[PDB]
């Protein structure tokens, strides 16, 4: 019976058998007043202490979200679907400690990704143990609201003041600054690590000055706040919380009598809404998302970020190789995960208009001209390929590497990676590649544990890379000194190297994507 008193009162964890030892797992410690009734779309409100003994022993609800239905019963599509309760009470973390409790153990914060309308801390991938078990760190998830009830914004008016959801993680990072000393965490050595959206957030934590003193470190995978998907325009915003109150009959001329009619809603009629507030939208748009709402966010991030206006501290940033291709089997046309999905060049051109809908014919046959320069003609896979490039370059590997050398022009270290090893369990097809979340499993250790079906090279790149990242989150180094292996070099946005993540040699390597990226950064802006 390990028992904590936090401040708010005491909580009972349970206790974990990991790789022949013991790990202690708080599971859904709640953290906030649940946002509910005249709470709901409201900033996080502080928790009232109770004077019992909490239960924390079982992931607590998920937050309400629509789910993915393209793949019914595919375990490739249904991993990442929330497998606890809906609920709007949601606003609970989890804490793994090592066993015995540590003195002064370094803490790893988790933030999932999900596009900002999806996610859930307590999915497989995110499980904490490993990391608790072999690197002697403390590991800290939370539940954050996504979509309209997580991001819908009137700015200025607090019933609705968008970026609720980064409220929600701020106050779990606050919760452990004021608790974690009592599980044996160190409240001065805390990393923030999070994929996708989650990565987004956190590189978001680095602007926000209400963030600045919660955390030490950062660790971006596949996610930054400049992507293009990553921040919804105060125009966009307002045309979508309009959009929103029209399909649900809650149009009114009073700002405030509006948020009060979506207050009556019940989630459900919520969710089913929120889909068509983008007209022309993207595969799995972003459809309410972090927005520049004076508060947690005080201007533009990119001039934020242009201007060095962020906390001054160690990165660690990185992306895998086929980003893209995730994206492309819902939607694009002539693609499937059951075929191999070549493409002619039509149906390329169908899917930029897919990918870019609001884009102009030139911008669109400005991409096209960019990426059918082949070396061959006749290679049957060239559009297909061609598209996942696109939008992997487009979304993810360009933006994560234009925030890295902005980043480290003020002088902060940083180190990026490219993760290029496709899982032997992954249940995708092979032409997908190195897909969009698959480090994930990597980066919490679940190739450690022989019982699943991953190969031995893969339990080596996993353990190094945990390694590594427990040595960044510690130490703002991600060496691995023990076993000669390949040291990670700083990322200077002159030589700009970084380091390759797979199972058989580990290099260093110049200028990722440098042809494709000066395309999306120094080009594409303009059109
Ligand atoms: O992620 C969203 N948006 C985007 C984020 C970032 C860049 C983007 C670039 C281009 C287009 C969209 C982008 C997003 C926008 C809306 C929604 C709400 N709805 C949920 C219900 C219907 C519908 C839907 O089926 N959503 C699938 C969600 C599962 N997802 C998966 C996850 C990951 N990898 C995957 C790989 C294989 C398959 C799936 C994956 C990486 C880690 C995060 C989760 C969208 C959700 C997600
Ligand atoms: C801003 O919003 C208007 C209105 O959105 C429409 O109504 C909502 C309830 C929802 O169902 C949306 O999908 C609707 O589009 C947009 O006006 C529409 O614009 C499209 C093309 O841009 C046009 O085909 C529709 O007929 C228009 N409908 C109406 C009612 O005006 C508008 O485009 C949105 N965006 C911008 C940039 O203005
Ligand atoms: C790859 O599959 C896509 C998707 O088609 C669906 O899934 C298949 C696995 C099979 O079960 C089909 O019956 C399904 O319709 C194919 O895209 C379709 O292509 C046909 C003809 O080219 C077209 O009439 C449909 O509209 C397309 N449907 C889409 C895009 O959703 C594609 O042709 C297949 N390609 C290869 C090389 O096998
Ligand atoms: C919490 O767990 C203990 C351990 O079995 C149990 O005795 C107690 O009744 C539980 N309390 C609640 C409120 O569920
Ligand atoms: C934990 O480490 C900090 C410095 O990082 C130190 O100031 C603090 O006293 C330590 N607390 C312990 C060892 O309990
Ligand atoms: C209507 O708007 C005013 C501000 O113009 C606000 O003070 C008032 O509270 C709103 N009505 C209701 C019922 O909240
Ligand atoms: C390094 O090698 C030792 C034995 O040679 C092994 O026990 C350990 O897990 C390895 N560690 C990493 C981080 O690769
Ligand atoms: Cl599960
Ligand atoms: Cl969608
Ligand atoms: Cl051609
Ligand atoms: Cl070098
Ligand atoms: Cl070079
Ligand atoms: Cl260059
Ligand atoms: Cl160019």
């Amino acid at each position: 019976d390990i028992i904590i008193a936090t401040k708010n009162g005491k909580v009972r964890g349970m206790q974990l058998t990991v790789f022949g030892g013991t790990v202690t797992a708080f599971l859904g410690i709640p953290y906030a007043q649940p946002p509910l009734g005249r709470l709901r779309f409201k900033k996080p409100q502080s928790l009232t202490k109770w004077s019992d003994i909490w239960n924390a022993t079982k992931y607590a609800n998920s937050c309400c979200q629509n789910i993915d239905q393209s793949f019914p019963g595919f375990h490739g599509s249904e991993m990442w679907n929330p497998n606890t309760d809906l609920s709007e009470d949601c606003l609970y973390l989890n804490v793994w400690i090592p066993a015995p409790k540590p003195k002064n153990a370094t803490v790893l914060i988790w933030i999932y990704g999900g596009g900002f309308q999806t996610g859930t801390s307590s999915l497989h991938v995110y499980d904490g143990k490993f990391l608790a078990r072999v690197e002697r760190v403390i590991v800290v998830s939370m539940n954050y609201r996504v979509g309209a009830l997580g991001f819908l914004a009137l700015p200025g008016n607090p019933e609705a003041p968008g970026n609720m959801g980064l409220f929600d993680q701020q106050l779990a990072l606050q919760w452990v600054q004021k608790n974690i000393a009592a599980f044996g965490g160190n409240p001065k050595s805390v990393t923030l690590f999070g994929e996708s959206a989650g990565a987004a957030s956190v590189s978001l934590h680095l602007l926000s000055p209400g963030s600045h003193s919660l955390f030490t470190r950062a660790i971006l995978q596949s996610g930054s706040f400049n992507a293009p998907w990553a921040v919804t325009s105060l125009y966009e915003a307002r045309n979508r919380t309009l959009n929103l109150a029209k399909l649900t009959g809650c149009s009114r001329e009073n700002e405030t009598e509006i948020i009060k009619c979506l207050r009556n809603k019940d989630p459900q009629e919520i969710l089913l809404n929120e889909a068509f507030v983008v007209p022309y939208g993207t595969p799995l748009s972003v459809n309410f998302g972090p927005t520049v709402d004076g508060d947690f966010l005080t201007d533009m991030p990119d001039i934020l970020l242009e201007l060095g206006q962020f906390k001054k501290t160690q990165i660690l940033v990185g992306v895998n190789k086929d980003e893209g291709t995730a994206f492309l089997v819902y939607g694009a046309p002539g693609f499937s995960k059951d075929n191999n999905s070549i493409i002619t060049r039509k149906e390329f051109q169908e899917g930029l208009k897919i990918f870019f809908p609001g884009v102009s014919e030139f911008g669109k046959e400005s991409i096209l001209f960019h990426y059918t320069d082949w070396v061959d003609d006749q290679r049957p896979e060239n559009y297909r390929e061609a598209l996942g490039d696109v939008v992997g370059d487009y979304n993810f590997i360009c933006p994560a590497l234009e925030f890295t050398k902005k980043f480290s022009e003020w002088g902060n270290n940083a180190f990026f990676y490219y993760f290029e090893h496709r899982s032997s369990k992954l249940p995708w097809p092979e032409w997908m590649g190195v897909m969009h979340g698959y480090e994930i499993e990597f980066v919490f250790g679940l190739p450690l544990e022989r019982r699943d079906q991953y190969t031995k090279a893969e339990e080596i790149l996993s353990r190094s890379i945990v390694k590594r990242w427990a040595n960044f989150a510690k130490y703002g180094n991600p060496q691995e000194t023990q076993n000669q292996s390949t040291s990670w070099p700083v990322f200077k946005s002159t030589e700009q190297k970084y380091l390759t993540l797979n199972t058989e040699s580990t290099r260093i390597m110049t200028k990722l994507r440098a042809q494709q990226c000066r395309f999306w950064t120094s080009f594409f802006p303009k059109v």
